[PDB]
């Protein structure tokens, strides 16, 4: 695709997301940069309201698979760096077991060289006292696949994964998510084979940082097709 050369080098990102979670409201903003040879990101992320009311993890997902490292014979399958310039719409809904939900609606384009990531995030039905909102959940490394389907019905993508947060009692809390993206633009995009994203980070802090933040190092590297 055209839209797979303007990744080539170290592309800045920029993220915006507007948030409320049981009428708690909050956002923020992420900065950093991407490298899709490597399938590189690294991003710190800020809370502009002051305390986070969710815990980071369960918005890691949500804060541009467009910089996924695809493999040379996987390249006719990356839909995300195919609808570049223009950009895609990606929504989620999230669903954490025995709690609430997160509805996501994303729009991922370049702003000149930057490429952007606008988000708004609603959570409801969540438990005041149970994983997500009396913040249980330890901060360990998240890593997982993201099954991608082809959706032509919408010229877009779906796909579906599972994260399995680690809860502070030794259990787990499951967060079943559900996505679809469509493009922008009204012209062809790659349509891919079934496949996965291979997708994993950590977390970690900014010493000099005095707000309420996280900065993410993650690697996002497709995969499941053989050549
Ligand atoms: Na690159």
């Amino acid at each position: 695709s055209k839209g797979e050369e303007l990744f080539t080098g170290v592309v800045p990102i920029l993220v915006e997301l507007d948030g409320d979670v049981n009428g708690h409201k909050f956002s923020v903003s992420g900065e950093g940069e991407g490298d899709a040879t490597y399938g590189k990101l690294t991003l710190k992320f800020i809370c502009t309201t002051g305390k986070l009311p969710v815990p980071w993890p369960t918005l890691k997902t949500t804060l541009v698979q467009c910089f996924a490292r695809y493999p040379d014979h996987m390249k006719q399958h990356d839909f995300f760096k195919s609808a570049m310039p223009e950009g895609y719409v990606q929504e989620r809904t999230i669903f954490f077991k025995d709690d609430g939900n997160y509805k996501t609606r994303a729009e991922v384009k370049f702003e000149g060289d930057t490429l952007v990531n606008r988000i708004e995030l609603k959570g409801i039905d969540f438990k005041e006292d149970g994983n997500i909102l009396g913040h249980k959940l330890e901060y360990n490394a998240i890593s997982g696949n993201v099954n991608i389907t082809a959706d032509k019905q919408k010229n877009g993508i779906k796909a579906n994964f599972k994260i399995r947060h680690n809860i502070e009692d030794g259990s787990v809390q499951l967060a079943d998510h559900y996505q679809q993206n469509t493009p922008i633009g009204d012209g062809p995009v790659l349509l891919p084979d079934n496949h996965y994203l291979s997708t994993q980070s950590k977390q970690s802090k900014d010493p000099n940082e005095k707000r309420d933040h996280m900065v993410l190092l993650e690697f996002v590297t497709a995969a499941g097709i053989t050549l």
